[PDB]
């Protein structure tokens, strides 16, 4: 009597980042608040829902799920489907299903403030528990060997629960419940120090050896840092010693970020990405207080990052100091994952070990990010970012693997309506790199069931990428170097379309032989016009001339060279005879357009550096120099086949502005100001040609904070649509996305089988 129920079924599948999350202890709790009943499971292709009540309470619970889902959870599709109903006496979560499709995996995350609340909490169980998480917080990529995500596919596997842990998973108001990382003290992993002697708690260990100046490699989420006190001036020198990392900055890890305000300026945009719990190291400028000598000695930003894991929160009760956290491994190799290994690689680097039996499955590097003109700009996309793919409008034609550049390098495989860029690998410089290169593009393709139709890559032939590419059974697409970077910028924003491209860098391969850099294309995501270069200048030596700088300078004047008479006068009179000759007898000379050796150039004319440590280095310490000026030099295009702007005659007035006595800083703001100003021209120009009002700004040169701001201010506000990279870097790392969506634009059209 009353009202007769009436029962209907839906079937609900979601996908994106829905699996790690806590989506089926959500959904169970949701599902018992509305009285539906059935089933709920993790399946390859993401979450799979089953429920039957009325339809009000089905209306519900799925509004509930679009409006509130789980803090981890990136959504980006629920289909909902009528079914007839089965007679579901209850709700329940079952067991996970494989069905053959393909799911993203979530990115390791920062500790939640649940977890934090309880591991500071004296009377709670979990109270410092150095290795608390919970479905919002934790590891996940670097623990996750396979899916449906399960705690019998993460390196948990080794750690069955406790009855406790157990009795928490299966309770319904716990917090916990069915959440697949859970485990504590009594089952959960243990650090284990290795050093002297030591009687006290392991982290308090660490905390001994770090205040008496000495280096800790710890085991993290990702792999192995080293770290030392970042006020210790004799500390900081002896790790770079060790590690034989001599220029290149360190990232420090503070506690908090009132910690971090003592030091730099912070933004709320800079403090919202220090919070995140994707938690990168944030670039920062300097202001107030000052870190030891030899951490970011020349540089007006600091690489800062707060704790993520629970051992860094514990670490910073224990000592009174910011630290480094530079990776384990010596310069130039991948970092270390595995206990062993470190022990063995690291054995005249640390002092001493904390160790832990929790497998590292994906080893992954710290993000290193930033915020500018209005944007987050990411520089390493890796911890907390990776794997989380980069979302495409449309299905892909086939799958494509892009094999990525040389520097920073990343690999880019197509699935779906994804890219799954790789997290930073690294230069693929040596074996070392090379091998773990290698091993990565398999597990990506284990992980997201990829199997690769078709490769891109750079049309460089030198590349170790480049050689691996060719070494496959698969057709073959070569996109050239600066085109990847413009369209690495559209694949962000979703540009399909001719747009204006500045791809501004250091090295790119030319398709006339030559090297790239300062180029200004109209492109598509299926070729592109050059339209705009900087004048050709020889470069003698060609990888020598990458940290001999003054021959980078020498190269850009050699025409020239009685007009710079005090920095020729500098050069060793043998050595400056041999360069010059070499010029003119053609002998392992590259001719560039080169914002990157336009840049080394200003460094090494001005008596900035001479040499370089690492490739780059120069043009840091030119744009930290730099002053407040709207000042700038001359410049003329000329137009025959393509414009064209020699960077020799802007040289002239730099050098006259330096003999004259002028400071760096003046100099250095007056040339920036001089490559917006003869950008904004030549865009203007091709507008004016062409109808076109779209630009992309690309290439590693728009890691200069000042060029990108200045140069997306001022196009802006003469009408044009600006773009830059943001989700990936304007630097080679961001190369792999750029061949992908250009590999399969191609694939798609009519010049294509
Ligand atoms: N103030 C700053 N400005 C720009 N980048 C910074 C910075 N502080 C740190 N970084 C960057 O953050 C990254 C930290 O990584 P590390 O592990 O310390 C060295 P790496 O580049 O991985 O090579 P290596 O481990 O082979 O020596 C480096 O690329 C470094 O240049
Ligand atoms: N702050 C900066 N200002 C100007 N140029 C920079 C800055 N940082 C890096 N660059 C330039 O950008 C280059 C890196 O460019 P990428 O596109 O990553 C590598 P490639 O030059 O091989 O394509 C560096 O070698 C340097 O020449
Ligand atoms: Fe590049
Ligand atoms: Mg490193
Ligand atoms: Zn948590
Ligand atoms: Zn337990």
């Amino acid at each position: 009597r009353g009202r007769v129920p009436q029962i209907q079924a839906r079937q609900i599948n979601i996908f994106g980042i829905v699996q790690g999350v806590g989506f089926r202890p959500f959904v169970f709790n949701i599902a018992q608040k509305y009285n539906l009943k059935g089933i709920v499971y993790n399946n390859s292709s993401g979450l799979y829902i089953e429920v039957e009540g009325e339809e009000k309470d089905i209306e519900a619970f799925i509004r509930e799920i679009k409006e509130n889902p789980p803090s981890l959870s990136v959504i980006d599709e629920i289909q909902v489907r009528e079914v007839e109903v089965k007679e579901y006496k209850d709700f329940k979560i079952v067991g996970s299903k494989e069905d053959g499709g393909f799911v993203p995996v979530s990115p390791d995350m920062g500790v939640c403030e649940d977890c934090l609340r309880e591991l500071k909490d004296p009377k709670d169980r979990r109270y410092r528990y150095p290795f608390i998480n919970c479905t919002n917080c934790g590891p996940r990529f670097s623990i996750i060997e396979d899916i449906p995500y399960d705690r019998a596919k993460t390196s948990m596997k080794v750690f069955p629960m406790c009855e406790k842990c157990s009795r928490e998973y299966h309770d319904p108001h716990d917090r916990r419940f069915h959440a697949q990382p859970v485990a504590c003290f009594d089952c959960g992993p243990s650090l284990s120090f290795v050093g002297e002697g030591c009687f006290d708690d392991e982290i308090k260990c660490v905390a001994k050896a770090l205040k008496e100046g000495k280096i800790v490699a710890i085991k993290g989420i990702g792999g192995f840092h080293l770290a030392v006190n970042a006020l210790d001036d004799e500390a900081v020198a002896t790790l770079r010693r060790r590690k034989k990392r001599y220029g290149k900055p360190f990232a420090v890890m503070m506690r908090d970020v009132e910690e971090v305000k003592k030091y730099c300026i912070v933004s709320p945009e800079e403090e919202r990405l220090l919070l995140s719990q994707r938690r990168p190291i944030v670039l920062l400028k300097k202001k107030g207080e000052k870190l030891a000598k030899g951490i970011a000695d020349d540089l007006d930003t600091l690489g800062v990052m707060l704790p993520y894991a629970p051992i860094h929160y514990l670490l910073m009760e224990e000592i009174d100091f910011p630290i480094v956290m530079t990776s384990g491994n010596v310069s130039e190799e991948p970092i270390c994952k595995d206990n062993e290994e470190a022990l063995e690689k690291l054995k005249d680097i640390a002092d001493v070990f904390l160790l832990n039996n929790r497998d590292i499955v994906n080893r992954i590097d710290d993000s290193v990010t930033s915020f500018n003109a209005g944007a987050e700009r990411i520089i390493r996309r890796a911890r907390g970012y990776a794997p989380q793919p980069i979302l495409l409008k449309k299905e892909v034609k086939a799958s494509i693997l892009a094999v990525g550049g040389f520097y920073k390098n990343t690999f880019c495989m197509t699935k779906g309506h994804y890219a799954f860029i790789s997290h930073h690998i690294g230069d693929l410089d040596n074996e070392k790199a090379f091998n773990y290169y290698i091993e990565q593009i398999e597990r990506y393709k284990k992980l997201f069931r990829v199997d690769p139709e078709v490769v891109a890559h750079d049309m460089h032939k030198g590349y170790l990428s480049t050689q691996y590419a060719k070494s496959l059974d698969l057709p073959k697409i070569e996109v050239q170097h600066h085109h990847a970077h413009i369209a690495s910028c559209m694949a962000e924003h979703n540009l399909d379309e001719k747009v204006i491209g500045i791809a501004y860098d250091g090295t790119g391969y030319g398709t006339d032989g030559n090297v790239w850099g300062a180029e200004i294309l109209v492109c598509d995501l299926k070729s592109f016009e050059r339209i705009a270069h900087l004048k050709y200048k020889p470069l003698p030596g060609n990888e020598l001339a990458i940290k001999k700088i003054y021959r980078t300078a020498l190269g850009f004047i050699f025409d020239n060279i009685s007009f710079y008479k005090n920095f020729v006068e500098q050069v060793d009179s043998r050595e400056l005879d041999i360069i010059l000759k070499q010029i003119d007898r053609k002998i392992n000379t590259a001719y560039v357009s080169s914002m990157g050796r336009f840049f080394d150039a200003v460094a090494a004319l001005i008596g900035v550096r001479k040499e370089v440590l690492f490739e780059g280095q120069a043009a840091m310490e030119l744009e930290s120099l730099m002053a407040e000026s709207e000042e700038y030099y001359e410049y003329e295009i000329l137009k025959e086949d393509r414009y064209v702007i020699d960077p020799e005659l802007i040289l002239r007035q730099i050098y006259e502005d330096y003999m004259k006595g002028f400071e760096k800083s003046y100099i250095s703001a007056k040339f920036h100001n001089t490559v917006v100003n003869f950008t904004y021209d030549l865009a203007n120009l091709i507008r004016k040609e062409t109808g076109i009002n779209k630009v992309v700004l690309s290439g590693g040169s728009f890691q200069n904070r000042y060029l990108l701001r200045r140069l997306i201010e001022k196009l802006s506000l003469s009408g044009f649509e600006v773009y830059s990279n943001s989700k990936v870097p304007c630097n080679d790392g961001g190369i792999s996305l750029g061949q992908a969506v250009i590999a399969n634009k191609i694939l798609e059209g009519s010049a294509w089988s």
